[PDB]
């Protein structure tokens, strides 16, 4: 008889609508993700044309901290452990300046412009998770042939 | 005999009015979708005229972040990373200043009027979400030929 | 009767994903760590 | 009703999250120790 | 006429199935339980063989605390309010130590490894609830005819 | 013939019963309401005799906060912003002082019993929802012609 | 059944399947893009792609 | 079930498992990369990786 089997098609119907809700709340139930934290000291030295020197306190759960913002990754930056490029990958125990005077035929020292913020960016390789730790804003700067 | 021929024809009846209804259900369960999530700071500086400052410190789910709200697009905003026009891909580590000052033949640096919201939108490329996550009043400012 | 199939049903979702939610959970709180002095 | 047994369930998280977390804690307040003069 | 009928039938259906339901839910709905909590405090006595002392300083809601983990249970621990053997009720207020070197013909006063782990664990009666509230690690230690 | 004339009055009683149901879900969708919300502050003063001085910090979402427990609502609290009678209405910024020694012809000034709870409740008139969000104990009072 | 998926996206990348809950499963097989012609990496396998995954 | 799973990584590293709470279950077992052949580094089992861990 008829309600009977309407019934039956109905639970039947039930059951495929209940594995896709399944599907998709459980899909929802894993995407919660890790923020990255670490510790960056930034500090501004305004004397005699200023530099800004980087350094790494405390790694928290990233891997490695990244510098964003006003950098000129273009250049490499005033000494500090770096000597290879803006690219930086900084660690704990890792100090790294930059200077926006320039020396020769090199350009500035990582710092484009005069003025502007430069970001730390806290890195996690596993999710590609990057966060901002830390800022700092630097201005009255200047750009001539040695520091 | 009648009956039980009307039993079958409403049975038959019942099977395509079930396909029917499994077909609305089963498009209805599917179409849940997300909500962007970020972490957009706005900061307002009234100093000297007044300059408005966008930095995002996390992505959460979101691929990039655009303004809304005052935002003059047409006109290039004052320094940041942009460099390029209102029209903004904001990420972490990217700083992004509006000003509502202009300078000789350039109008505005972002904002067009005086008083007003900017507010802070997070696109998901893939569903065409768009949420908004911040938004800050600014007042009290002044459009002259320099900041 | 269908509600009631579907009651069931979705109960069972819910255990599951609360097995889901509490394993995430239950890494998240294991993870804060020392800082050296 | 599913959203009832949902909030049961959660609640039987916390219970233990909390458990794991006091534990946590607790190692953490009996750390500090002397400096020698 | 067939159709009325079969309602009526799917209708008891409903009731009987509802009732099952109903009993198992409620069933699922008391069986939310207490941890056990309680501050006890346990720390190591380096010096000379080394000694571990107990002292609890809350009850929290837990009825006594119980000691586990490399505890030979079968020896009188050294000293403290025991006096009786490891298989202590500590409540607030009570001191217990602990002491790997032996005695005579006393075996070891209440630790049988020379290295490990003690645990403690709160216990509520009602519901023969066992949480553990603390742990320490211990090394070094030494097994010998005095203290 | 029979059976689809019994699907046919099956469904116009499922219309009805629909809309029943419907009716009924509906009115219980609406009842959920507010409790209300207020910081009060009430302290026992235990020289001379004793007072007891109820000041409201914040209103959260109540309009007025009254007072219940053992008031003696006949009689004029001592002195504060009341000087009317035990009826209140407070609100931020109110301070009212009661107490249980008489003077002269007057009864108590607020106070009948020499000990009990005093509780607070606070009030929103939208609604009539009554909810108590502080109460204090006080006892050792004492009921004399002065204070 | 509760099957944990995630992607480790660094270094070339890794795929590590876990099952917390088996529900009224009897067991879990991988699909999709799967080169069950060979063996995973590592993990409680070390025979094909032809899993019976458990918790 | 409240498990809490560290690792020490100094001197060629060991693993430490302790469980805080019961909940409802009666017991935990270890799986994964478990060489349930062989004894475990002192703790509460000296018999077997086949452990019935208990809080």
């Amino acid at each position: 008889v008829s309600p009977v089997i309407g019934v039956i098609l109905m639970v039947a119907i039930t059951v495929i609508l209940a594995a896709v809700i399944a599907a998709f709340v459980l899909d929802l139930g894993g995407s919660v993700g890790n923020e990255a934290q670490a510790g960056v000291n930034m500090e501004v030295d305004e004397s005699q044309g200023g530099n800004i020197t980087v350094e790494v306190t405390s790694m928290g759960n990233a891997d490695h901290v990244v510098l964003g913002g006003s950098i000129d990754s273009d250049q490499t930056p005033y000494q500090g452990s770096s000597k290879n490029t803006g690219k930086l990958k900084l660690t704990v125990g890792d100090s790294v300046t930059i200077n926006a005077n320039n020396d020769g035929s090199v350009a500035n020292y990582g710092l484009s412009s005069t003025e502007g913020t430069v970001t730390a960016i806290a890195v996690i390789e596993e999710d590609e998770t990057r966060t901002q730790v830390a800022s700092v804003d630097y201005s009255g700067f200047t750009a001539k042939d040695i520091s």
